[PDB]
């Protein structure tokens, strides 16, 4: 609980400094700026969008550094505070 | 056993999910659907295929979040406990 | 070294299985049939190179669930069992 | 902190040993051969920028398994030892 409500609220956070520095250095639309913070910080990287700027690499760059860790984090305590035990209770008769 | 039948059948059912809204949503062949879903979840990301609508782009945030955690899962179970033993087992002359 | 050295050899059957199957089904060359294996299993996936055929993304999808496992350990084990020990050995003055 | 130094001075050496390497036998400029060496690295890959030569591709193969284990390897320590104590600081009130 507490713990994924803290990780949940920092990777708002962290998604919604991503789509602020995309559609303003980009020029991207928000919705395009936060859907390339998603798919940079997951790391699946479709390069559907990339950043055209070399100020837009530079971010970039220290944005993945700084943001994998508590993406995954997130995702690890999603998968194991939540939908493990849902699964679990899901399987008793 | 019971563990890797679990999270066989939680990762079919979630590529089966991919499929039916990547073909009905963005378009896609079933075969093609199935694909991106995969090439999704897995973190691989080539980008032959991407998603052109917002509703594809929202919907595969999601999908992302709530799938790579049990599609590694099964990754993990299949290489530790059932891909492990046999190269053992395979080494004993 | 035992377990290093059957991990090492696991990969290199992997990847060549690889080289044959997108040499021969997507027609690459066989250097960049093992480009295309390596980039996959590691999950990086530029898309310079994707499958077109139905056959290649089908074997595909099943190469990806069955490599990632072992080609990942390999990575791990040599990183935490001759990498690491390395590093340590040249901080000692 | 000294196992972080550390961490980060060989990843420092890494980037650097892979912006050296694309600037020269790819010709990018150096910025976007360190955009190139830490896409790759991290296992991001948009594909924005690929190697088209054979010996770039033979590098990035060896490049790639060398790399990622002590890439993960300070993003892990980053995580841990600096981000966790950091958010748990800012969670006193
Ligand atoms: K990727
Ligand atoms: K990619
Ligand atoms: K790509
Ligand atoms: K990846």
């Amino acid at each position: 609980d507490k713990e994924f409500q803290v990780l949940f609220v920092l990777t708002i956070l962290t998604l919604i400094s991503g789509t602020i520095f995309y559609s303003t250095v980009e020029g991207l639309r928000p919705i395009d700026a936060l859907w390339f913070s998603v798919v940079t910080l997951t790391t699946v990287g479709y390069g559907d969008f990339s950043p055209q700027t070399d100020f837009g690499k530079i971010f970039t760059i220290l944005y993945i550094f700084i943001g994998i860790g508590l993406v995954f984090g997130f995702i690890h305590k999603l998968a194991v505070n939540v939908q493990l035990p849902s699964i679990l209770s899901n399987l008793v008769p």
